[PDB]
């Protein structure tokens, strides 16, 4: 329908993560795998991607990817420290990796501390061929020039993605938020390059149909892909499953 067609798209777009040990990833992998289509991957801490590459590919879906976090879910300003941790989720065999922006330190005044975080961590990604997130963690941001301003160093330190969320704070994605961090890629005409991902708290299929509308609207229908779109999130799957008539 119009909110079936929205829900299968954004099970696709799901990195779903759990809602954490061997046998509660192992059951993630395979609730990855639904009635409808796999979601684009899973979301898990960086040393379970062993473990979780081998369920998916003995259950016959090794194309859902494995995405996890560094500087998580604190977001402190040690560079050396995100850096170390990112090179330990690629060395896992991490094919994303979402790293938190050092957003109390802007908060604080310091643009250039997220600058060359997100810098360092997106050169050594990019030398391993896998893809960097950049949380900004809206819910605590607040302020729209703050939440705009985040936006806009993490894609000048050359983020892939941008994210409104951990989902370890009260506050995560909203409507306003992520379109917020949508016209920022527009008006820094970084549509090609750069994906958005709401993250923390989607729960329902009305939700993620509201924030896939917003990119439709913005970018055009065709934009949002598993490169430039998901949806971080763990019981949405259920809601997006039941609007689909499973469960």
């Amino acid at each position: 329908t119009d909110l079936k067609a929205s829900s299968l798209r954004a099970l696709k777009l799901m990195h779903l993560a759990t809602a954490d040990t061997d046998e509660k990833v192992i059951a993630l992998c395979h609730q990855a795998k639904t009635p409808v289509g796999t979601t684009d991957a899973i979301f898990i801490y960086p040393r379970f991607i062993p473990i979780a590459r081998k369920t998916l590919k003995e259950q016959g879906t090794p194309e859902i990817r494995i995405w996890t976090s560094t500087n998580f879910p604190h977001g402190n300003d040690d560079i050396d420290i995100a850096l170390a941790e990112t090179r330990a989720a690629i060395a896992y065999g991490a094919d994303g990796v979402a790293v938190v922006f050092p957003y109390r330190a802007l908060m604080a005044g310091n643009e250039q501390v997220g600058f060359d975080l997100v810098k360092a961590c997106k050169e050594a990604c990019a030398a391993a061929n896998v893809l960097l997130s950049v949380i900004i963690e809206t819910g605590e941001l607040k302020d729209e020039a703050l939440i705009r301003k985040a936006s806009e160093i993490s894609i000048k330190a050359g983020a892939d993605h941008i994210v409104t969320s951990t989902g370890k704070v009260a506050v995560g994605a909203t409507p306003e938020s992520a379109r917020i961090m949508m016209e920022v890629i527009r008006d820094m005409g970084v549509e090609k390059t750069v994906g958005f991902i709401p993250a923390g708290g989607v729960r329902t299929a009305e939700e993620a149909q509201k924030y896939l509308a917003i990119a439709d609207e913005l970018f055009g229908a065709d934009w949002a892909d598993a490169r430039h779109y998901a949806f971080g999130a763990s019981s949405l799957l259920a809601s997006l499953l039941k609007a689909l008539g499973h469960g």
